C-alpha cells in the first residue's frame, strides 16, 4: 500500500534548482549525506547516555558506503536515530521550507550550491547525482518505512516489509548515467578524505566483486 504526497512548493523549487543549475562540483553530495548520518548518530548516542535501552536495536554506531555497479547505486547506511513516518513526510526531519528560503536568498547574493548544508537541507544535494533516491529508515518508536522520489513534484511512502534494518537510515542513490564515477573506489576514497576527515564514526567503504 503506497501513499503519494506532493512536495511543498518551496521544496519542489529547491529540487528543481539542484537538478537544473549548471554546477560542476557535484561531489559535495557525499559530504552532505555523511554529515546527516553523523548528526543522526549523535542523536541516538545522546539518548543512550541516559537510557541504555535505546541501543537495544543495535549498539554499533557507524556509516557504511556501499557502491553497486550492477544496479548503478551508491548506498549510504548509518545506524543513527532513524526517522518516524511523520519525520519522513515532514521533509526527512528537516525545516526545509525555511531552509530553502534562506538558501535561495544566499544563492542570489553570491553563495553557491556547495553551501547547502549551512541551510539544513543538504539531503536534497543527492539530486546532483541521483535520478531517484530511496530512503529506508527505522526509528525505535515506529515501523520500518521506505520513502522514494524521482523529483517531479511528488514522493511516496510505504511500510517496508523487506530487509529489516534494526535502527537507522539507508539512502539509496540511483545514479544518473553520467555520474558513475561515484561508484569507483578511488573516487569515493578521495571525497571522504577531502571532506569527511573529522567525522567521529567509522566510515567503511565496501568493495565489490
Ligand atoms: O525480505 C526481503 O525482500 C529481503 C531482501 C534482501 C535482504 C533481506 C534480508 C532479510 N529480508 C530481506
Amino acid at each position: 500500500e503506497v501513499e503519494t504526497f506532493a512536495f511543498q512548493a518551496e521544496i519542489a523549487q529547491l529540487m528543481s534548482l539542484i537538478i537544473n543549475t549548471f554546477y560542476s562540483n557535484k561531489e559535495i553530495f557525499l559530504r552532505e549525506l555523511i554529515s546527516n548520518s553523523s548528526d543522526a548518530l549523535d542523536k541516538i548516542r545522546y539518548e543512550s547516555l541516559t537510557d541504555p535501552s535505546k541501543l537495544d536495536s543495535g549498539k554499533e554506531l557507524h556509516i557504511n558506503l556501499i557502491p553497486n555497479k550492477q544496479d548503478r547505486t551508491l548506498t549510504i547506511v548509518d545506524t543513527g536515530i532513524g526517522m518516524t513516518k511523520a519525520d519522513l513526510i515532514n521533509n526527512l526531519g528537516t525545516i526545509a521550507k525555511s531552509g530553502t528560503k534562506a538558501f535561495m536568498e544566499a544563492l542570489q547574493a553570491g553563495a553557491d550550491i556547495s553551501m547547502i548544508g549551512q541551510f539544513g537541507v543538504g539531503f536534497y544535494s543527492a539530486y546532483l547525482v541521483a535520478e531517484k533516491v530511496t530512503v529506508i529508515t527505522k526509528h525505535n518508536d515506529d515501523e520500518q518505512y521506505a520513502w522514494e522520489s524521482s523529483a517531479g513534484g511528488s514522493f511516496t511512502v510505504r511500510t517496508d516489509t523487506g530487509e529489516p534494518m534494526g535502527r537507522g537510515t539507508k539512502v539509496i542513490l540511483h545514479l544518473k548515467e553520467d555520474q558513475t564515477e561515484y561508484l569507483e573506489e578511488r573516487r569515493i576514497k578521495e571525497i571522504v578524505k577531502k571532506h569527511s576527515q573529522f567525522i567521529g564514526y567509522p566510515i567503511t567503504l565496501f568493495v565489490e566483486k
